[PDB]
């Protein structure tokens, strides 16, 4: 591969040179004759695959603090190499943790908000043993996270995996999400998103409200065992009633979202060390809940309803009601979140920090991977800055990966 | 092996085995992905794409192996060897610019690929027939405003001294000028090429929407300088269906978008000039060409007329002035019976065309990057459909500019 590689703004032309690219570790899923770039998606490590992978990172880690090839350094390794050969896995450090989940955020090539990767909360949860822990760490990383509506981005972190068999799972895919439920009518009520993950909650022993934004409860897995049901406290879970500034009919539509979005289900591997429960949360971009959750044929589809209200001809698709629609929608997330004081940032704002953000990354770090078919944002794309930017996309460690759904893979005790 | 790719929208999972017969690289390593980067002969070289083209054209036409197919192999065989080169039938030139269509990755208008009329320019000699070849096919394209699909093809590259090329990047495009006080009139796109006009002897009208001269060269020659009759270029006003004050900012756009910088290459031969036109999807008139900080820029205006609060990005007022002026495109051309789709329209009938490709063909090369709407992307069909891209040959690929390797 060559050293370096150009990347091109289109309407700028600024032009980057990334060396970084050269650091990467895992496969993106494309060849020479084939990309992959818009696929989705693309019994432990031994003793020998260990030994490399924690070297990597600790090299790494000391590297970051200006202490590489110190006395402390060649210690840190002698005592992980050690551990690996005695125990066949080691222990991170809580400033080795700190660093590596903050760095895993920083390569995640798929965020647009990495502008704030440093400032990141991290609770060291290794200690916990039980899924009423596990609770007792997740309510309080909610908490701390919403603080009243000014969101701190926060992640907690489980222990790391053993022999796998043993493994801490979150089995909610976000710790804040609305249940969906299937009709024997074929229609769903509330997020069909979540049709699956409601089902196995109710055959585990939850009663269900039955409604449109019913909060799901946490199902949580500690330590191998069979996941276990908890309520989130209701006062811990804010909430925006979606409303219009022009529009008053639109607070007659019912709609709400949460604060909080807090992605459960991913997979934190530093050094070789894999995280299977790692909760992070950081706050919403409004695309996110105004065109997908809401504009989604698969989500919660309302952009008729709203075009109705609107008295939009909807017989000639070229009236372009769809689009008007989705704007007005966008328009009222915004508005909602500001006006209760909940952090939100709209796409052009998110976007242009982003590319401040990467600009910034090539001059002190020599690239930043992104995803661009991620990065640019599902609604407006071309008058966001990023969607003139060219992008290299590559897998660095630490990372977040995904990981199979915990009920295709638990073994029921 | 095969390869699955999945809409997560319906759950449709297709399969891939189409791209087994790739050849060609598309920048990507196992370990860096450049899908979002834009841009990433001899005898003994020329025979085997020869050989691998002719196969593939007696494969179409079900006699694979026939006694035309042999004839034909030996045929190309000789002239090769003879010559250094070899000429099309005229059969395999029109499947070859079809296919160069069918497998654009870019291009989300390929449902029509197969309905194109193919004009053979191979015995043009002089940028006069060129300017003559290329008038032709303007009005033939643009018949009225029922556009219809059209390439016209000029004889292929020889020894790279001597060829054929449209100096414009498409046949129909409005001039930039520069002036004096840092800012831009008309194209800001356009403004290098514009210049190469003026310093060649075009009269700029010096205005918003003048339509540039053809620049056309032959035969390694220097290019010169042809207005096309403008009985010839359809033009469409650009007002709205609410806003009676739209038609008051003056716009315009021409009716026919004709590509015509790009390389068509054939069984290892390099057609350098091969203007090809279809119609407009209306968000690259609406939101590229209007929109764009780097091309006309007026969103801001447009949103003066609204009376849009725009001290705040976050009162979404570009997103609201966007689809108003995009509304205003489709609005336009359909009141003027000219030729458009729209972009939700455009997207189903990909999704559609794509089904059609998996099952006959076993695959359909597309680059998500470039078929999803630069507006309003999640609510379009194509933003949810995994796609997988790969160069299958024919091709239509980039070329350098001439100005950077042309000597006088
Ligand atoms: C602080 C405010 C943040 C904003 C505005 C933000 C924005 C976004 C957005 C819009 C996406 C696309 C999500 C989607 O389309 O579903 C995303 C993805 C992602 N974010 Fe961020 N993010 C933030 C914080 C964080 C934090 C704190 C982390 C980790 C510590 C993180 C890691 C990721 C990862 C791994 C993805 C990819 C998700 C996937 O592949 O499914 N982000 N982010
Ligand atoms: C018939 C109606 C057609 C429609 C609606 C259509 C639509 C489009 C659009 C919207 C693009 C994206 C271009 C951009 O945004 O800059 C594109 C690209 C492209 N189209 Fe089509 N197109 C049509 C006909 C054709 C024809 C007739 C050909 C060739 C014979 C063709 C070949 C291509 C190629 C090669 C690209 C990629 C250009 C590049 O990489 O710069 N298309 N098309
Ligand atoms: C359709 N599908 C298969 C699918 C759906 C969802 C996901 C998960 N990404 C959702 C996410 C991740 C990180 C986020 C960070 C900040 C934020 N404000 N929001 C975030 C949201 C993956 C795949
Ligand atoms: C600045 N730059 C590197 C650049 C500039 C122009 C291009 C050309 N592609 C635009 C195109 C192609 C084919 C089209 C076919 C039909 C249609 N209705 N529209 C079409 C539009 C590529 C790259
Ligand atoms: C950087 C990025 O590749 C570039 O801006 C692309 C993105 N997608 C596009 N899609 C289309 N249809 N046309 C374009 O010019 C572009 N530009
Ligand atoms: C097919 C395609 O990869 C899929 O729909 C992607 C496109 N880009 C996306 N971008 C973001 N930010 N989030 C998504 O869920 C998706 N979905
Ligand atoms: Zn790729």
């Amino acid at each position: 591969c060559p050293r370096f590689l150009k990347v091109k703004n289109w309407e700028t032309e600024v032009v980057l040179t990334d060396t970084l690219h050269l650091k990467s570790t895992l496969e993106t899923g494309c060849t020479e004759y084939i990309c992959m770039g818009s696929i989705m998606h693309p019994d432990v490590a031994t003793k020998d695959q260990l030994f490399p992978l924690a070297k990597e990172f600790i090299d790494q880690y000391y590297s970051s603090i200006k202490r590489f090839g110190s006395k402390a350094h060649m210690e840190r390794l002698e005592e992980v190499n050690k551990e690996i050969d005695t125990t066949s896995t080691y222990q991170l450090k809580d400033t080795e943790l700190i660093y590596g989940a903050k760095h895993a955020w920083r390569n995640a090539s798929r965020c647009v908000g990495r502008i704030q990767w440093s400032k990141l909360q991290v609770f060291d949860a290794r200690d916990c043993t039980t899924a009423h822990g596990m609770f007792n760490y997740i309510c309080n990383h909610v908490k701390y996270a919403t603080n009243k509506g000014n969101l701190r981005s926060a992640i907690t972190i489980f222990p790391q995996r053993t022999d796998g068999k043993h493994d801490f799972r979150v089995w909610n895919s976000q710790l804040i999400r609305y249940a969906g439920y299937k009709q024997p009518d074929g229609s769903t009520l509330g997020d069909p998103a979540n049709v699956q993950f409601t089902e196995i909650c109710i055959q585990q022993g939850w009663k269900p409200p039955r409604g449109r934004f019913d909060v799901l409860p946490l199902l949580l897995q500690a330590n191998g065992n069979d996941p276990e049901l908890f309520q989130i406290p209701p006062e811990l879970v804010l909430e925006v009633p979606i409303r219009h500034p022009k529009f008053e009919w639109f607070k007659d539509l019912g709609l709400k979202w949460y604060g909080l979005p807090a992605v459960s289900n991913m997979l934190l591997e530093i050094g070789g060390l894999e995280f299977s429960a790692c909760p992070f949360s950081g706050w919403y971009m409004g695309t996110e809940i105004g065109v997908r959750d809401y504009c989604d044929n698969s989500r919660y589809n309302i952009l008729e309803e709203v075009a109705k209200k609107m008295n939009l001809d909807m017989r000639k698709t070229s009236s372009l009601w769809k689009d008007q629609a989705l704007v007005e929608i966008n328009i009222a997330v915004l508005y909602s979140f500001q006006s209760d004081k909940v952090t939100i940032v709209d796409h052009h704002s998110a976007t242009e920090s982003f590319i401040k953000h990467m600009e910034n990354e090539y001059r002190c770090r020599g690239g930043c991977p992104a995803d661009w078919v991620w990065i640019v944002p599902p609604m407006s794309g071309s008058i966001t800055p990023v969607f003139h930017q060219e992008m290299l996309n590559y897998r660095l460690t630490p990372s977040f990966e995904y990981q199979p759904d915990p009920w295709n893979t638990h073994v029921w005790k």
